[PDB]
């Protein structure tokens, strides 16, 4: 066998020290053991999180874990005798620290600016806005889609853009971008993790001030 990849969730709350897996040989029912655990997050940076139980093998979460820093930890158990002699072959332990959705999805610019060409064809790609998620880049928790919250001014009226749900490429989907009736629009862009879940997701702003060239 081996040890199937114990994943453990990030910023969890013990108490810790939480055992995890009680890493037994069999030589330990031979010649008693003595057990060590080295690799980051055991003794290596982060100095102590990981640790095993020297005399019954359990091994042993220390403190929360958590992703943004290390997303995943690759830990080898040591079996010594009296002499230091290793007894057995050191076992890899992966230590899957399984997300959990901890962070809003940030844009790259708290303001963003573009132009689109006065009276324009529908369709049109003015700016390109985007906000991501530190994430695990796989789950509802990093997704992001976009939307916007408002536009200013609105005249002729609102509805005049439209921001690609996935990508950011904002578009001017509504005739009539008149430099002499508004010559420069701000919108507020936003970005929501969770695939939009206006609850579960959490979301951001940023401003889009597209202006009306020539
Ligand atoms: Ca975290
Ligand atoms: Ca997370
Ligand atoms: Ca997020």
């Amino acid at each position: 066998w081996v040890i199937p990849p114990i994943n453990l969730p990030e910023n969890s709350r013990g108490p810790f020290p939480q055992e995890l897996v009680r890493i037994r040989s069999d030589r330990d029912k031979n010649l008693s053991l003595r057990y060590s655990v080295t690799g980051p997050g055991a003794d290596q940076p982060p100095t102590g999180i990981f640790i095993i139980n020297p005399i019954s093998g359990q091994l042993s979460v220390t403190k929360p874990l958590d992703r943004e820093l290390i997303a995943r930890f690759h830990l080898r158990a040591h079996a010594v005798d009296i002499n230091g002699n290793q007894v057995e072959n050191p076992i890899d332990i992966v230590i899957n620290v399984i997300d959990m959705n901890d962070n809003r999805p940030e844009f790259l610019h708290q303001v963003w600016n573009g132009s689109v060409p006065e009276g324009s064809k529908p369709g049109t790609y003015v700016m390109t806005v985007t906000a991501i998620d530190a994430d695990d880049p796989n789950a509802l928790n990093g997704m992001l889609r976009y939307r916007i919250v408002s536009q200013a001014p609105s005249t002729p009226s609102p509805n005049m853009f439209t921001i690609n749900n996935e990508t950011g490429d904002i578009i001017t989907v509504a005739a009539g971008l008149d430099r002499e009736k508004v010559q420069q629009y701000t919108l507020i862009i936003q970005a929501t993790d969770m695939e939009g879940n206006p609850t579960y997701g959490l979301s951001n702003t940023a401003t889009a001030v597209i202006t009306v060239t020539d």
